């Protein structure tokens, strides 16, 4: 018969039936009337999920409950699929990272086509059908793609305030800025002193709209206008869909639409950039802000292990998203101007390094060559945008190390701590001949991690 597939969430949901069509019967684990954030299974939900064909879900930073029940569900006759696939997330403002990818229409598609991969895979003799469907979909959602491209390339005030911070990966794929504010609810008047921090806060920036993820209470609208001198509007992130909604039709597609004419409300009117309520602190050790007395002699300790180049996962494309992220940060250089300053930095022919506490093993072409080392010193370096970063300095004591003679590390600590990653700069010139270089940087994470871990592992922090 059809497939039985249990789906967590709305866009999860709506995605997966986009696919499945009439090959299964798609159930909705989390109704419109349940938050999904704040969604726990049941034992019975647990056992729905545990005797389903397949089950979908978005990411582990969403569904939070997914990692402790996938032990298990690893040994259930259940298919699962994580929806967003091979994506890399960005960090939010428990779960480390930001799920909301699908508020992009572009990145909608993304999870389409692995829904779509995971179900051909799981279920080959259908895939004629989920190829089909996808397609189809897709062509939708790439005409929706190209409404937010029309209709926000031109915007004037990039920056929005939003109650539900769903948004960011949308503002960096269509050239906004994602402001979140905190403390507040649609049904929910804030206090005397949370009113007044807000009302500050819209005149200091004058903010015209605050955007909820419903519509706010007729309370809270009447409040921040009365008070609070702003307007409120819908922001929808697309994570539940009333039962009314669905059957005036209204879907993802239909609710993105709605949004983007929301987000014009702001995007269309001249104003100032709209700042955080409260500002960043990105001046951290890790960041190169420290201080004389915090640097510390290292022993080779620190860095032993067994480390991989993580050259090739570039040039197989598995960073790619990598520099379309660090292109959508800053402005400053293109994804492939990115990639081409990366090609120069991790470019080497050291596949692997194994470190011990006083040797180094370096692997090229498959041979290996080692060296034991002693600790000679170190060197602070100051960059040009006025933070620092500390080289860890060694060198070889056999007559033949060659071009590993002398060594370098750079791993964004300044004192005796276990590397995460490192930068390795080697030759046999000199230390100083070293100190000088600065577009070759080997890069090196634990032989332990794959290339898309070690992927998104760089988005971190
Ligand atoms: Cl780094
Ligand atoms: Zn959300
Ligand atoms: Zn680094």
């Amino acid at each position: 018969g059809k497939l039985n597939i249990v789906t967590t969430f709305y866009p999860v949901y709506e995605f997966t039936k986009q696919v499945a069509g009439d090959t299964a019967n798609v159930e909705l684990l989390i109704g419109a009337g349940t938050e999904p954030h704040e969604y726990e299974p049941s034992a019975k939900a647990v056992a729905k999920i545990q005797d389903a064909d397949t089950f979908v879900y978005e990411n582990e930073n969403m569904e939070t409950w997914v990692p402790k029940l996938l032990d298990t569900l690893d040994k259930k006759k259940v298919k699962t699929i994580k929806a967003t696939g091979d994506m890399l997330l960005l960090p939010g403002g428990h779960h480390e990272f930001d799920p909301h990818v699908w508020l992009s229409p572009v990145r909608a598609i993304k999870l389409v086509e692995h829904i779509r991969d995971s179900l051909s895979a799981d279920y080959p003799d259908k895939k004629e059908t989920f190829e089909k469907n996808a397609a189809a979909y897709i062509e939708k959602l790439q005409s929706l793609d190209k409404a937010y491209a029309e209709g926000l390339s031109q915007a004037k005030q990039k920056s929005f305030v939003t109650q539900h911070a769903a948004f960011n990966y949308l503002a960096l794929d269509y050239g906004l800025k994602q402001v979140a504010i905190s403390g507040l609810s649609p049904d929910a008047e804030p206090s005397a002193a949370r009113l007044a921090e807000l009302t500050e806060y819209v005149k200091k920036n004058k903010i015209a709209y605050i955007y909820f993820e419903e519509n706010a209470s007729q309370a809270l609208a009447n409040t921040l206008s009365k008070e609070a001198g702003v307007k409120t509007d819908v922001l929808n992130p697309l994570e539940s869909l009333t039962e009314e909604d669905t059957k005036a039709g209204e879907n993802y597609i239909s609710v993105m639409e709605k949004n983007l004419k929301a987000l014009k409300q702001t995007t269309d009117q001249e104003g100032p950039a709209i700042e955080p309520e409260k500002a960043e602190d990105t001046k951290t050790v890790q960041n190169g802000y420290f201080e004389d007395a915090a640097v510390k002699d290292r022993t080779l300790s620190d860095y032993a292990g067994n480390w991989q180049s993580v050259y090739p996962f570039l040039e197989d494309g598995t960073f790619d998203q990598v520099f379309d992220y660090k292109a959508k940060l800053t402005g400053k250089m293109t994804q492939a101007e990115y990639k081409a300053y990366y090609t120069k930095g991790y470019q080497t022919d050291v596949t692997k390094i194994n470190i011990t506490d006083n040797t180094m093993e370096f692997v090229q072409g498959g041979q290996s060559k080692k060296y034991t080392y002693k600790y000679v010193g170190k060197k602070i370096l100051t960059y040009k945008k006025g933070n620092r970063g500390v080289r860890f300095l060694f060198e070889a004591t056999d007559a033949d190390a060659g071009q590993f003679k002398y060594v370098q590390f750079s791993d964004h600590n300044i004192a005796p701590v276990k590397a995460e990653h490192f930068h390795i700069f080697f030759g046999g010139t000199s230390q100083e001949t070293l100190f000088e270089e600065m577009d070759n940087w080997p890069t090196y994470y634990p032989d332990n991690l794959s290339g898309q871990e070690i992927a998104q592992e760089m988005l971190a922090h």
